[PDB]
């Protein structure tokens, strides 16, 4: 079979909490294309989005863990959509296996100086996806933190 690859899974705040509890990652059928490129035995690093404005939070990684079935669709509501795309259900999904919960978060911001697959260090910030896949030795600098 094919090596095991890395996955970077963007999420907010609520949905972090979520995913936390409920040991799935789920996207929706935009970028199913993404998840269905995953397979047991990767790993999901999820990152949560930065908090903008006066009540500032860093992009945070908040874990690591393991990929322990084959994507499945589920509609079963246990994500929080947003207002603008409400019906939305995140149905792809997969389920995990808890490896790592940093404590405290991981500041995503200051890995960027060693992060391979961040070429661009000076802007990097601004998405439009919702996994990204990362190389081995990036996934070893964070779940070696």
């Amino acid at each position: 079979m094919d090596l095991m690859a890395y996955w970077l899974c963007i999420t907010n705040e609520d949905n972090w909490k979520v995913i936390k509890e409920k040991k799935i990652w789920g996207v929706a059928e935009r970028y199913k294309n993404t998840i269905n490129k995953v397979k047991v035995g990767d790993k999901l690093i999820i990152y949560e989005i930065q908090r903008s404005g006066k009540d500032y939070k860093p992009p945070y990684i908040r874990g690591v863990y393991e990929v322990v079935s084959e994507v499945y669709k589920d509609s079963s509501k246990i994500f929080k959509p947003t207002p603008r795309n409400p019906n939305e259900k995140f149905p792809y999904r997969v389920k995990l296996k808890e490896i790592k919960v940093f404590e405290p978060p991981i500041n995503f911001k200051e890995l960027i100086p060693k992060l391979k697959f961040i070429t661009n260090k000076k802007r990097w910030s601004g998405m439009g996806k919702a996994m990204r896949e990362i190389p081995e030795e990036d996934y070893k600098l964070i779940v070696g933190n």
